[PDB]
């Protein structure tokens, strides 16, 4: 059989986050601590959500510290601040970095043993709930609001790990692209294409089924369709891109993705690379790779990213979306290549083996070897 | 809001064998002793034993109530609580279709909320302030999708109404979507339950409501079911695991946004005859299709499409034509008595059957705006021939 986990309360469009302070009383939560980082403090978007809660007389807390690619250090000061502020509830505003860190933390408050942060790799064994918690998202996106995975940075160990756990699912989402409109272009088109990539990867992964195919069909269509709109800032093609990244949420979490994320995470690690432009720049090289081992399914894709797929022959097909995604990649102004964006070529090796490691490489439809790896690092490294 | 809210299960286990997900997700919810919520038919068609058997293997307690009627009355509500308090159960196991399911999320509301204790107060948008007793929900049929709506249906004997409660606290904590729990239904129960589930989807598809998420769902359940009922009718395996999943999709949508006037109009014929709720749907689905055609927009065109008709080059008049004729089709194809009169609807009561389905709360959905005329002519035009 296969398992669902999805939000069990969501809210969708501009104005969502109008939503919260009423779930919050219905709830009867006391005190909230928000997980979230300086950016989103200083252009004003934590404001959005705060003004509302001090409007309805609901106390609040705030832990800022989060950095891109959150680390084991960042855990641990948000948990600490959040055992020292009494809140019983989280709220998380921003992208993965805040959304991935306030999971850590609720896992971890209501699982003590895994103070470590490194402990909760792979399936973490935890027995509790996470700390309930309202996510808010800000990027289109990482879907982490809906998925069960977490994925934090061991500094020490160079190593971006990756905590699947359904005790970490946010109680209530609140998908409001009105909390997405002020990302710089780039991080629309990175964000985007890390979407993208998730519905792509979750559409060809080795536990797809008929459910998540459906979820990852429709997010791959709902994205290609606005995401230039969104880089060029429609405000409608905004509220699109924030439906079509948490669609494709809904799947991935459940099936897998597979050598995209896994090659992508170390240079996370590595470098520091933003998440999504790591994606970017891989994913046509990995679809190359995975052609063969997708049956009919690069036609649905070349299809519903705009390609006349009719009367091509299935290697044309999958030739068509390849190409579509490295198109969208030029068009959105990611560099196409990861020596632009700080890779060095002395670190594949490594890189490498640390994409064999990677959680999310098993769910590739084509089983990966190192030296697969290491060629398909150098193939993305230069033109 | 202009934001539209979602409410889905948390935990969802799919395909044959998923009740076999059940004893781990018991244990580790550290849960003591369920009350099994289900009826006679279940338990001596050996349905329940399918759950009970998987619960005695793994050493976990239960009791049964098993007093559950089709149209679930205030009556069978009030002494499922009984036997769910006496029992010293923590949480609830639904088995069965709609009727059940329904019973036992009365049961879970008012267990938690005991000023609800007279069931007819749960009515509208019950004021609950605490969640349901958790339920973990098994479908029998495909289906009410009950497992994943906030929404159940009570009979009000006593008034001769069926009234609808809607509540999130009321939100199944895991269902368990099994087409092994299914294969026992009688052919013509799989075609009423499909084609209930087939107006879950077309109706959401068109309610006022309807949005992007709920339209892209409705139309997967539409494709889904119409491609698997016939199928599923005849016996087939894989059509009837199609189906567990198409009802499902169905729910997913409507729960959260609305139907119409066919459930309006359905659930009066539930309380006045005890009309199987399917049936009742059928029957009047293809009827209410044709009096909303021109509040629809471009949609039945996507209706006519995946239910197989080439709508390549139709106008826009003919598409909606032969969305209606698809299921009309279906309907024969499938066995369902293509007229009201043939059920045991009586032409007298039309007038009372359209006041009351003017008052349901499914009505309000209906993207055109009901009269009282237009569903009295509703009802005689279902009637006969
Ligand atoms: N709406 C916004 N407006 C302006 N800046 C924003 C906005 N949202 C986020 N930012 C800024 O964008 C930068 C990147 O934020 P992240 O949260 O790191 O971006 P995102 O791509 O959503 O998350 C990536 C993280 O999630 C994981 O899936 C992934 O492995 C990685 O750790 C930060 O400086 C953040 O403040
Ligand atoms: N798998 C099965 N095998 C055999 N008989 C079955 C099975 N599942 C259900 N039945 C029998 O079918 C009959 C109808 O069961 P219901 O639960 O009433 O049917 P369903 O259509 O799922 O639910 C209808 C109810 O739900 C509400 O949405 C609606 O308003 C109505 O009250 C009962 O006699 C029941 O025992
Ligand atoms: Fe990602
Ligand atoms: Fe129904």
């Amino acid at each position: 059989a296969n398992r669902m986990i999805l939000n069990e309360t969501a809210w969708f469009g501009r104005g969502a986050v109008g939503a919260l302070t009423d779930e919050v009383k219905r709830r009867g939560y006391q005190k909230a601590l928000i997980v979230t980082d300086k950016t989103l403090v200083q252009c004003g978007v934590v404001a959005k959500v705060t003004d509302k809660m001090d409007a309805a007389g609901l106390a609040w807390a705030i832990y800022d510290g989060v950095v891109p690619n959150p680390t084991i250090t960042v855990v641990k000061e948000g948990l600490g601040v959040f055992q020292n502020s009494g809140a019983d509830y989280l709220i998380a505003i921003g992208g993965g970095s805040p959304q991935d860190t306030c999971k850590a933390i609720g896992i971890i408050s209501n699982n003590p043993e895994f103070a470590d942060v490194r402990s909760l790799e792979g399936l973490s064994p935890t027995n509790k709930p996470s700390v309930p918690i309202l996510a808010i998202p800000t990027t289109a996106g990482t879907a982490a609001e809906v998925t069960i995975g977490y994925v934090i940075t061991d500094e020490e160990k160079r190593r971006k790990f990756v905590c699947v756990d359904p005790h970490d699912i946010p109680q209530v989402a609140f998908i409001d692209a009105d909390m997405m409109d002020g990302m710089p272009p780039a991080l629309k088109a990175a964000t985007g294409v890390d979407a993208l990539t998730h519905a792509i990867e979750g559409y060809i992964t080795r536990g797809a089924w008929a459910l998540t195919d459906a979820l990852h069909i429709k997010a791959i269509e709902i994205i290609a369709g606005a995401l230039r709109g969104s880089v060029a800032g429609d405000k409608d093609a905004g509220e699109e891109m924030a439906l079509g990244q948490y669609v494709a949420g809904m799947g991935f979490s459940n099936v897998g993705v597979g050598l995209v994320h896994g090659m992508a995470h170390p240079l996370g690690a590595f470098y520091n690379t933003p998440h999504g432009v790591a994606n970017a720049i891989l994913l046509p090289h990995v679809m190359r790779y995975n052609a063969d081992f997708t049956g009919e399914k690069y036609r649905d894709i070349a299809r519903v990213m705009g390609v006349k797929v009719e009367g091509m022959g299935l290697e044309e097909a999958r030739n068509a979306a390849v190409e579509a995604v490295f198109a969208l990649n030029r068009d959105v102004g990611i560099p196409p290549h990861l020596r632009d964006v700080g890779v060095r070529k002395e670190d594949i090796p490594a890189l490498a083996q640390a994409a064999l490691d990677d959680v999310c490489t098993g769910g590739n439809p084509r089983e990966a070897t190192l030296e697969d790896i290491v060629e398909l690092y150098h193939t993305a490294w230069t033109s």
